[PDB]
């Protein structure tokens, strides 16, 4: 019939980085495929890679922003998700901006490597998001639960640079691309550090957990820092083999020619490059998304 495709895409809060992007790429499709009336995009503001993940399982979300941890969680039916089918129709579209476990203290605390935390009041993120799994995952290596701590807290990325800086959290915790306005907020705010992570614990943490990488946030980012290692997973943007292949390379397409714009939504995607969108290392990339990167040579 003369009804458009309606897609929808899973993003995130409106205060975040995932809602923009996913804004960005609907407007692109609409650019590109908009006066052809077959074509009608929508984002989701609603967080969480998990209820994301829920949504394309139940057939009611077609696409989403999601990262590695609960990409890998969910495509295998593991960890947080064993109790459930493997997600195996799940399918990449495009691998975005890397985001990078970023500790954040004030200088004025005590705070200076990782042991520091314990006692604190510190950030493990909401539910069913990226920053809850590499805090639940952080806590496992040392051996800490809750009763090591004073504070849980559960807040998002710009509640927790304000918190921060008027000391109603000690440690701020975020899995972020760099560089991220939230952390610039905090940095404007008040007098912040970061806290590495050690060897064994990034080795460990690599061995155990295969989507995370061993990973280095530059310095000098946001004030005089070094480079801290730490780990990194990827945002992606990710669909099932219920799409088409047709959709699949069309939007795939349109971002890619709209590669200049995309770098342009936040400062974590200024390098983003046409042959880091073809990269796939968790779930198998669309038929129709191959096509695309193969077409142009962003694989070979
Ligand atoms: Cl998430």
């Amino acid at each position: 019939s003369l009804n458009r495709e309606y897609i929808l895409i899973g993003t995130g809060s409106m205060t975040g980085v995932y809602y923009p992007i996913g804004g960005s790429i609907c407007r692109f499709i609409a650019s590109d495929y908009g006066k052809d009336n077959k074509i009608i995009c929508s984002i989701s503001s609603t967080t969480g890679s998990v209820y994301n993940l829920n949504s394309i399982r139940y057939s009611n979300m077609d696409i989403s922003i999601v990262q590695s941890d609960l990409e890998y969680y969910a495509y295998n039916g593991l960890g947080f998700y064993e109790k459930m089918l493997p997600m195996d129709n799940l399918r990449m579209l495009a691998s975005l901006h890397k985001e990078y476990l970023t500790i954040v203290v004030k200088k004025s605390s005590n705070i200076s490597v990782i042991d520091d935390i314990k006692g604190k009041r510190v950030n493990i993120g909401s539910p069913g998001t990226g920053v809850r799994v590499a805090m639940l995952k952080l806590l496992g290596e040392k051996g800490w639960t809750k009763k090591d701590f004073s504070v849980m807290a559960e807040l998002k990325s710009s509640e927790q640079a304000q918190a921060l800086c008027d000391n109603k959290i000690d440690v701020m915790v975020d899995v972020i691309g760099h560089p991220n306005a939230s952390i610039q907020e905090a940095s404007a705010t008040c007098d912040i550090k970061f806290i590495p992570l050690d060897d064994r614990l990034i080795d460990d943490l690599h061995a155990k957990y295969p989507y995370y990488q061993k990973d280095i946030i530059s310095g000098g980012l946001y004030n005089d820092s070094p480079d801290i290692q730490t780990v990194s997973v990827k945002a992606s943007l990710v669909t099932t083999t219920e799409l088409s292949n047709d959709l699949a390379y069309k939007i795939v397409k349109s971002i890619a020619t709209h590669l200049r714009e995309l770098r342009s939504i936040t400062g974590a995607l200024k390098t983003l490059t046409v042959q880091d969108m073809a990269k796939s290392s968790i779930t198998p990339m669309h038929d129709g998304a191959e096509r695309y990167y193969k077409e142009i040579g962003a694989i070979k």
